[PDB]
Order: C-alpha cells, then structure tokens, then sequence
C-alpha cells in the first residue's frame, strides 16, 4: 500500500482542468447571487463537450454570459482562454481563483432576474458534440475587458481568465 509520484496522461490533465474550470464558474455564479440549479443540471453535459474539445485541442475559450432577460443584453461576461502547453505529465498542477471574488464586486449589483449562458469557442473543424450547435455572442459594445491571470493549470494545460464589465 505505497503511494508515489504519479505521471499523468493528457486525458487526466484535461479532466482536471475541465472540472476546475466549471468549479470556478460555479463559484462566480454563487458569489454573483445567481441561481446555481441551471449550471448544476448541465454539469455533465458541459463536462463532456469541454473534455471532447480539450482532448482534440480545438477548444479556445470557455465563456459564461450573465445577461438580463428583460433586455437580452450583457451585464457581465467571464472568459477562460485555453493554453495548450502540455509537454508531459510530470508538470505541476494548481488552481487559483482568489482574484475572481474581487472582480465580481467590481462588476457590481445584478438585476433581479439575471440569468447565465455557457458558450464554448472552438476551431472550425471541431468534431460535433451531441446537443451543441452554432451560437452567437451577445454584444460587448460599451463594456471593458480585464484579464485576471491563470486560474487553473495541470502540467502545462492552463486556463487564463478575464471578464467584461459595464463602464
């Protein structure tokens, strides 16, 4: 019953990064005061699509739009860009989301019926994933983007986070 330092496969690094990207978005929703039920019901569906396109390397961005349904316009948006720096499974792994909390406060109060929508930005030749079809981004005009640094990494596979707020 000995444990020793593990060498991890790429699929393991993908699984780790996928689970922690969704956890950070779950924390953004919790800290924003939004209903977590919608994101929770989609947890495995979102997981499958993110792992699929991280496995092929086609996934460019994970995007959470927070919008107002009365106006259909963005209130805030949260971006996580993928960095494909995976050379081997012997690299370090970590999560860091402490700065997301302060960005949510910077973004300010949200309207009473605010909702969220998850979007995945991919290369065009991406394999099809059941249930996932072409979407369109809500307009970011009149908003400002600020990068927040890397929120997750596992052995070179990393996610760089940023967000959009109204000026």
């Amino acid at each position: 019953n000995a444990s020793t330092v593990a060498t991890y496969s790429y699929t393991h690094s993908v699984t780790y990064v996928t689970d922690n990207i969704l956890k950070s978005l779950k924390d953004i929703i919790l800290l924003s005061g939004l209903d977590p039920e919608h994101f929770a019901d989609r947890w495995e569906s979102n997981t499958r699509a993110i792992k699929t396109w991280l496995g092929t390397g086609d996934l460019r961005k994970v995007i959470l739009e927070i919008y107002n349904p009365a106006t259909d316009k963005l209130v805030t948006r949260w971006d996580i860009d993928i960095v494909y720096g995976w050379s081997d499974g012997d690299g370090s792994f970590w999560t860091d989301t402490e700065q997301l909390k302060y960005a949510i406060k910077k973004a300010g109060l949200l309207p009473s019926q605010a909702k969220y929508k998850l979007m995945l930005d991919t290369k065009p030749g991406r394999p099809d994933v059941e249930g996932w079809s072409k979407g369109s981004y809500r307009s970011t005009d009149g908003m400002v983007k600020q990068s927040l640094g890397s929120t997750v990494e596992h052995s070179g596979l990393a996610g760089q986070a940023g967000y959009w707020r109204q000026r």
